[PDB]
Order: structure tokens, then sequence, then C-alpha cells
């Protein structure tokens, strides 16, 4: 059986690792585009803060490993076409121009995602970056110890935005951070938890500018201004960081693909068109919450679909699980995590929800180190089966959210988690820890 594997990211990996394991005598391709194999984007903050030096350590897979254990692995080369009756794509090598077809019995793409670009006027002065990849982790790096550059402007209140954020205020950059959207961080946090990091974000000069539309980049062949509707921002560098797109334009005509671009798959991974997988940022994935199909570029999702693809591919026999969306980060002294529907969240999908938020020291009132910690349950008002969780803290307290994350899956209750079993030591947490607490202030809130 000969697989052919599009992509080194998270979800290409994947779908190798499992193809090794369960298909150990398959003729395994594995083709990249890009020069360099399995360079791991999530990991630019710590090289961009200095915690990790260098650059190309930042991965967790090489060619010449991969070729040790038999797939041939072929960098610098581009699938340029699918062709899915006959069973053939045609490959160009990037390096010598060559193009050749290649035949398959089963393909596996994991094609991901490109930034999304502001088609402004100034849309391209110098030093209008983006943040995705090894080669803008180089020239981002470079910028954090220039010297010229004094104030730098990231568009984009989301995760990643607010990672160049906190990147370059650490670097002593003045950062301004741009948005539409009313509250950074929204898409993962609610009110009572973006309130704060705003705060500490402030603290830290960072300014929030939200409610702002970007109108145009204005400058003398680099950069100089931003402007927006309702003010202009001095700017040396900006760091565009608004969203993505699926990088499936090519497939257009192939394979089907919704209206926003990205590729059909049922629960078997499956495309519309036989013996071809689709997986990771470029798809829909079962969201356990809301009983649904979203959008959620995470690169714990496309490393299970990859998975996934490969136990589907001969016979339909394990459908995915679905996931719950968690996700975690650190911005500045504040480590948060949360999973499921959240407010934002709860408005797109039309779902009505309540909530408990509890904020009080995550130790006893004797223990020199207790610290706040803010703690937010989201249940169905009907059934009180719980629907999201949201916890933040200066101590680290997010492996919690795993907890939650299952109790979703698991279609638990309020009355469930207010008793149950979690260990009590007084140097780690109180006899009702920290998800027992705030779903006995829910159970008491129905009764
Ligand atoms: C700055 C940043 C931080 C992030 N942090 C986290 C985090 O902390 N935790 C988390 O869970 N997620 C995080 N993510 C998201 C995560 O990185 C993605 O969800 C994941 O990489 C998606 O994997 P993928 O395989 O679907 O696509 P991509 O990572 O987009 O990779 C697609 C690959 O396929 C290649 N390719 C595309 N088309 C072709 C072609 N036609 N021929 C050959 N090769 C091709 C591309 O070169 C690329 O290497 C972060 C993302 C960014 C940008």
């Amino acid at each position: 059986m000969k697989v052919i594997v599009l992509g080194s990211s998270h979800g290409g990996y994947e779908a190798v690792e499992e193809l090794l394991n369960l298909h150990p005598d398959a003729e395994i391709q594995w083709y990249e585009k890009g020069d360099f194999i399995s360079f791991l984007c999530c990991g630019m903050q710590l090289y961009l803060e200095g915690k990790v030096k260098d650059v190309n350590s930042v991965r967790y897979m090489t060619g010449e490993k991969m070729e040790s254990r038999g797939v041939n692995v072929f960098s610098n080369t581009e699938i340029t076409a699918i062709q899915p009756k006959e069973h053939q794509v045609t490959v160009k090598d990037l390096v010598s121009g060559e193009e050749r077809v290649e035949n398959y019995d089963k393909l596996i793409i994991s094609p991901g995602a490109v930034p999304f670009e502001l088609d402004i006027p100034g849309k391209d002065l110098d030093n209008i970056y983006l943040m995705r990849g090894r080669q803008w982790a180089i020239k981002l790096k470079q910028k954090t110890v220039d010297p010229e550059v004094n104030n730098v402007v990231v568009i984009g209140s989301g995760y990643i935005g607010i990672e160049a954020a906190e990147a370059f205020a650490k670097a002593g950059k003045k950062v301004t951070v741009i948005d539409i959207l009313d509250r950074p961080l929204g898409v993962y946090l609610d009110k009572e938890f973006t309130d704060v990091l705003t705060e500490e974000m402030e603290a830290n000069n960072i300014t929030i500018a939200t409610g702002e539309t970007v109108e145009r980049y204005e400058g003398d062949g680099r950069v100089q201004k931003v402007v927006t509707d309702k003010n202009a921002y001095d700017a040396d560098l900006v760091v565009v960081a608004v969203g993505v797109r699926p990088n499936t334009a090519w497939l257009k005509g192939t394979l089907e693909l919704h209206p926003n671009g990205l590729i059909k798959t049922d629960e078997y991974m499956r495309t519309s068109e036989p013996d071809v997988f689709a997986v990771g940022d470029a798809t829909l994935i079962k969201y356990n919450p809301a009983d649904t199909e979203v959008n959620i570029a995470l690169a714990t999702n496309a490393r299970k679909q990859g998975r996934f693809a490969v136990k589907n591919l001969e016979e339909p026999v394990k459908p995915f699980p679905g996931v719950q969306g968690s996700s975690g980060l650190a911005v500045f002294d504040y480590k948060f995590a949360s999973t499921g529907i959240n407010e934002v969240m709860a408005q797109k999908l039309g779902k009505e929800t309540k909530a408990v938020t509890v904020v009080e020291d995550y130790l006893m009132d004797f223990n020199p180190d207790k610290q706040k910690a803010w703690f937010k349950l989201v249940y169905d008002p009907e059934t009180t089966q719980i629907l999201g969780a949201q916890l933040m803290s200066k101590a680290d307290l997010t492996a919690n959210i795993n907890a939650i994350s299952l109790a979703i899956q698991a279609k638990m209750t309020i009355e469930d988690l207010a008793y149950a079993d979690f260990f009590f030591q007084p140097a780690f947490d109180k006899p009702w820890n920290i998800i027992n607490t705030a779903a006995l202030e829910a159970v008491k809130q129905e009764r």
C-alpha cells in the first residue's frame, strides 16, 4: 500500500506516526514544500523571549530521523494538484523546477492555513510582518533587538497577537494592540478574566485599542503610522495577527469545500473523494460541548485527527470522539486555561448557558503561599450538564482544566463535580478544591 502524506506539521506528522505503527509494511512518502521539516510554531514565543536560543531546535522531527524509519521524505517539494479518480498527485520539486506525477493508494493531506493579511492602502510598506513559520520567527527576533524599533503595533488581540505583544513588551518596546473586538482574548476567556489581563498588560506598557477598524498603513518606504477609523498610531513595526485562511484554493474544483474554504470531511476524516483524507486547520472538528462541527485551529486537534485518518484508512471503523476546545497560556504573571463554551462561543452557536464565578485564595487562610484564583463554571440551564470552565491564577492550576474537559465529554452535572473525589493536602489546595467549590456554588444557585 503506498500512502502519500502532505504536510510535515502537526496533522501530517501524526498520520506518519500512526502509519508507522499500524501499517509498518507500507511505502510512505511525506511531502513538505518548505525547507524545514516539522518546525513548531507553538514554540515561537519561547524563542522570541530568549528562553530558547536556537530557532532550529524548535521542532519535533527531522527528515533524517524519519528516513531512518523507512519514510521517504521530500522537502522543498510541493503537491501542486490532486487527480482523485486516477489516484495521482502532481508534484513539483522547487529547487530543480522538475514536475512529476506520483500514484498513491491512499492520500492524507494536512495543508493547514496561511496568515490572513489586511488588503488596505500601504499593504506592504516594509516592516509589516506576519507570525507563522521559521522565517517569520527569525525576522521577528531580529526586530526585538533593533534600536530603531520603538513602537510596535500588533493588529489582532487573540492568542497569537497577545503572544507577540508580550514578546515585544518584554524586549523593551512600546506596544499597541488594535482590534475591532471589544476585549482581548474574548474567544478564550470571559470579561471578568479579560478585565484582569487588560490591567496586567497595561502595567507592562501595552496599550489595548479595541473597537477600531484599521484603514491604512502610512509611511515612506517602510511603515510609520497605522491609521484606524478612530485614531492614528506611530509604528516602527506592525505584526498582523488577525487570523488565518485555509490553504485550499488549489483544491477548488477537486474536493468539496465549505463556503469559507474549509475542506468538507466526515467523522472518519474522509473528503468528498475516495481514498483522500484531510486533517488539521483546513477542516472542521466535532465539538462535544455543542454537538456540532466547528473549526478549532489547535495543534492538539490536528494530531488526533491525523491518527484517526490512518485508523480509517481501509474502513470507516473508528468515528472521531470529538474535542472540547481546550487551550491554555501564560500572559505575564497569569496562567489561564479554558475549555468548552464561554460567552463568545455561546453567542456564535446560539446556546443558552448559566455560570458561577468564584474568586478566592486557593490555599487555606493560614498558609502563607495562598494566592487568588478565578474559576468560572458554565453549565446547561436545563440539565445542569457541564459546558465549559475557565480558570486563572498567578499560581499554575491549569492542569485542573483537564478534568473539566473529561467532565464535558462524560456529560457530568454540577452535582457530580460538587462531590467528586479530588485529593486534599494543605500545601496544594483546600478541602473542597477549586472545581468542587465552584460546583458547590452552582448547586446552591439551582436549589
Ligand atoms: C504562533 C502560533 C502559536 C500557536 N500556539 C499553539 C499552541 O500553543 N497550542 C496549540 O494547540 N496550537 C497552537 N497553534 C496552532 C497550531 O500550530 C496549528 O493548529 C497546527 O500547526 C495545524 O497543523 P496543520 O498540519 O493543520 O497545518 P500547518 O501547521 O498550517 O502546516 C501545513 C504544512 O503543510 C505544508 N504544505 C501546505 N500545502 C502544501 C503543499 N501543497 N505541498 C506540500 N506541502 C504543503 C506547509 O508548508 C506546512 O508546513 C499556534 C499557531 C501559531 C501560528
